[PDB]
């Protein structure tokens, strides 16, 4: 990996996009989609968006390869569900891990 760690699977978000075609594609493809996030530890960092870009990148990179060779074929629609919920989870894992990095 280089220095990345899986936070774990998303606790079934019930979140949103504002685009009903992406709402549906979440409920219709979540069985196939990459539902978990890999990050570098927050210790070298101070800000979510840049870290979170690397976090969505490493989980999408590994897990798209893992799921395509199981029988999948993601689209820009699946990427937009993935990128949203992974980015939300990456930023939420940053919040918890950054609180713990302040706590000890
Ligand atoms: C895991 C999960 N993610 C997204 C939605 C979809 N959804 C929630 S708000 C809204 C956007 C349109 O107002 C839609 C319909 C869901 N139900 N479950």
């Amino acid at each position: 990996l280089g220095g990345y760690m899986l936070g774990s699977a998303m606790s079934r978000p019930m979140m949103h996009f504002g685009n009903d075609w992406e709402d549906r594609y979440y409920r219709e493809n979540m069985n196939r989609y990459p539902n978990q996030v890999y990050y570098r530890p927050v210790d070298q960092y101070n800000n979510q968006n840049n870290f979170v870009h690397d976090c969505v990148n490493i989980t999408i990179k590994q897990h798209t390869v893992t799921t395509t060779t199981k029988g999948e074929n993601f689209t820009e629609t699946d990427i937009k569900i993935m990128e949203r919920v992974v980015e939300q989870m990456c930023t939420t894992q940053y919040q918890k891990e950054s609180q713990a990095y302040y706590d000890g």
